[PDB]
């Protein structure tokens, strides 16, 4: 899987943090996922249409018009994940 | 061998006997896949890469987030932090503050570099 593919890459080339990959839904979208201190991390990239045009995004408060321009703005800006910026509630009981 | 700063705190969802990224993801499928749990669901537990610290992992709808939660000695007194913006004197504190307000991982505190060939 394209998660398998980052991690080889990354690990056999000492890829930095950041190195990543856009893929297209399974279902739905696309997904992004990026090398991050050994791990492959990985958002949802969501659209809606606003105003009747299309869009993009991480996170709702900012939308972009195509893939290109949301990854290029999160190469000038640190990343935001809509998807994983929840609040945390119930606790998991025993292990 | 819970942290001496979480003494005096009750916390259901420490658990330094999952000692695993691997065990933290099932104990949490196993816990909320079908029992129609929360998202938010999560536990904290010892980090398995990085010493002395702590990991964050919880459930987002057929997702595991894992968090490193760092723990540093600032002026004589230990600070938990998931980002260096804002720290606790216990992990009990972090936990109630990301309770109330949205989690910001570091994790994600980058930008993406470059494109895989």
């Amino acid at each position: 899987s394209a998660e398998k593919l980052l991690q080889e890459y990354c690990a056999e080339t000492g890829a930095k943090d950041g190195t990543f990959l856009v893929r297209e839904s399974e279902t739905f979208d696309y997904t992004l996922s990026f090398w991050r201190s050994g791990r492959v991390q990985h958002c949802r990239i969501r659209s809606t249409m606003e105003n009747g045009v299309m869009k993009y995004y991480l996170t709702d408060n900012l939308t972009f018009n195509s893939i290109y321009a949301l990854i290029q703005h999160y190469r000038e800006a640190h990343l935001r994940c809509a998807e994983f910026e929840l609040r945390l509630t119930d606790p998991v009981p025993n292990p």
